[PDB]
């Protein structure tokens, strides 16, 4: 042990770890990279709720991130920077539960406040490794502990057969739980107070920080929360019981597996990892876009009901809240799979490309649920005009997935005893490699939070700087005192709280705050209150 750095041994529940200093434009950070917080959840233990970490003896070394979870590597466009990002950076693997911890350095003298990041990529990607998810500069300005988990996506995260022992799903958000309660026992080594602990997530891993604020055993492994572009409840972050047993039930089917839940799971189990990725976008009821296979499940147990009905009726009194969207929601989706759209050119579609556009982003909606979008959605002084038309199909998507689930999740908890405050995202980044049309996209805050203009060698304005300064301001404020405003600060134009009365919630762009009142009010009381009953009947 006696010639490393004394300042890079950390023990923990499991044992000793060797972290690793690393370099930030204002200094240096302690990073514990890949600590192993789970059981490996391979063989036997596929499908499975995660298991504990046994302990090692030895220094285990936390030097470098850990395998990504198996996932669908993305290839729409190869080579370029826009989707690669995105995609895993390291090997895939069944062996990936670790997670990933940030601290100052020296660690911190007194107890610090500790943010835990939970990454989106629908369930079935994503990865805590990525660059736009580095903790160093938030560790390094703010003074903060930071940390990020793998979970597990896609089937291998889950896969359900609802009411068995051996696949009862949920268990991605289980291992997310465990890691949480990984940090209440250990982030005191690092110098993190376990007793201030705040969840932020972006689009899947919003919905997930969703999930924990509404499943009573997560509720004590956390304080606060911050959901940006993600809600619990909306379209695509649940599924029933019957559905995900239906997919299920075809995935067995379409790799070759059989009539009980036993068998039919241990056949899958049994299937190499990269056939259960192959097979499963094919599960999915219709073509559709912002929709995903294998999601969690309204189980009667880590989600006692629906998140609607749990949003209802829940006591949120004890709780704040900081939840956001970003100006262009929708976008980025389009150039999956909705014909007419591309990366490459202006994306002016037609009328006739809007209508089957709408049925693929509603996919879900009768004929006439279909009509009151299109009607709804369509300019009617120029409703053949290929500018508007792609800006509508955009804002479809990203009203009906991402603003207007927001829009109630806010209203709903700010009804039931919450502090809540929220956001429009409006900057687009002067480095983003999406072209224009696309305006600010899905997952396009996140460098800013993370404050990755700080890398002089990242090429971003001045400006950028500045802005993502103020960002990580705001966040770790939420962070430290349940407000994302300065104590302090006298001059710096307020945040206020969003409530039902005032709807008011801030513009986050390069001018100072603006307080914008409504979101998307009108629009949103077609999504949450007609379009519903237009289903019903
Ligand atoms: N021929 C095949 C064979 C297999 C699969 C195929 C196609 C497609 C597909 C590809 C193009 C068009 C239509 C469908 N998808 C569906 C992909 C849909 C992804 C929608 C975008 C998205 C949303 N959340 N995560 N992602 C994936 C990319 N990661 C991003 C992320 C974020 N933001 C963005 C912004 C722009 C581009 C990507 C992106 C922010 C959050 C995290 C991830 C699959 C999904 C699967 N789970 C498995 C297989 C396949």
């Amino acid at each position: 042990e006696g010639r490393e750095d004394p300042q890079l041994l950390v023990r923990v529940r499991g044992g000793q770890l060797r972290g690793i200093r690393l370099k930030a434009p204002g200094g240096p950070v302690s990073a514990f990279l890949g600590i192993p917080f789970a059981e490996p959840p391979v063989g036997s233990r596929r499908f499975m709720p995660p298991e504990p970490k046994r302990p090692w003896s030895g220094v285990l070394d936390a030097t470098t991130f850990q395998n990504v979870c198996y996932q669908y590597v993305d290839t729409l466009y190869p080579g370029f920077e826009g989707t690669e990002m995105w995609n895993p950076n390291r090997e895939l693997s069944e062996d990936c539960l670790y997670l990933n911890v940030w601290t100052p350095y020296p660690r911190p003298a007194s107890p610090t406040p500790v943010l835990i990041w939970i990454y989106g990529g629908g369930f079935y990607s994503g990865a805590a490794s990525l660059d736009v998810y580095d903790g160093r500069f938030l560790a390094q300005v703010e003074g903060a502990v930071l940390v990020s988990m793998n979970y597990r996506v896609g089937t291998f995260g889950f896969l359900a057969l609802p009411g068995s022992r051996e696949a009862p799903g949920n268990v991605g958000l289980l291992d997310q739980r465990l890691a949480l309660q990984w940090v209440q026992e250990n982030i005191a080594a690092f110098g993190g107070d376990p007793m201030s602990v705040t969840l932020f997530g972006e689009s899947a891993g919003a919905a997930s920080v969703g999930m924990h604020i509404l499943s009573l055993p997560s509720r004590s492994l956390f304080h606060r929360a911050v959901l940006q572009s993600g809600t619990p409840n909306g379209p695509w972050a649940t599924v029933s019981a019957g559905e995900a047993r239906r997919r299920a039930t075809l995935l067995a089917r379409l790799v070759g597996c059989p009539g009980n839940d036993t068998e039919l799971i241990a056949c899958l189990r049994t299937r190499p990892a990269q056939d259960l990725v192959d097979h499963e976008w094919h599960v999915l009821p219709q073509e559709s876009i912002f929709r995903f296979s294998f999601v969690p499940v309204v189980d009667g147990d880590f989600l006692s009901d629906t998140p609607e009905a749990l949003i209802n009726t829940g006591d949120f009194q004890d709780l704040q809240v900081l939840v956001g969207v970003v100006k262009d929601e929708g976008s980025a989706f389009l150039v999956y799979g909705v014909p007419g759209f591309s990366k490459d050119n202006e994306s002016l579609i037609s009328r006739a490309q809007f209508l089957a556009g709408v049925r693929i982003g509603v996919p879900q909606a009768s004929d006439l649920a279909a009509e009151a979008v299109v009607l709804h959605y369509t300019d009617w002084l120029h409703p053949e005009d290929p500018t508007h038309l792609r800006d509508a199909m955009s804002a479809v998507v990203g009203d009906h997935n991402v603003v207007c689930p927001v829009a109630q999740l806010a209203g709903r908890l700010a009804a039931q005893g919450a502090r809540v405050y929220a956001y429009i995202f409006e900057h687009r980044a002067s480095t983003l490699t999406w072209p224009l049309w696309m305006g600010v996209p899905h997952g396009y805050e996140i460098e800013f939070i993370f404050g990755l203009p700080l890398d002089p060698s990242l090429n971003y304005t001045t400006e950028e700087r500045i802005f993502a300064q103020r960002l990580m301001k705001y966040w770790t404020n939420f962070a430290r005192t349940g407000d994302p405003n300065d104590p302090r600060d006298s001059k710096s134009p307020q945040w206020p709280p969003y409530t039902t009365a005032a709807q008011q919630y801030v513009s986050l762009n390069l001018k100072p705050l603006e307080v914008r009142r409504g979101l998307r009010a009108q629009t949103c009381a077609f999504w949450n209150r007609f379009l519903p009953k237009l289903l019903s009947a």
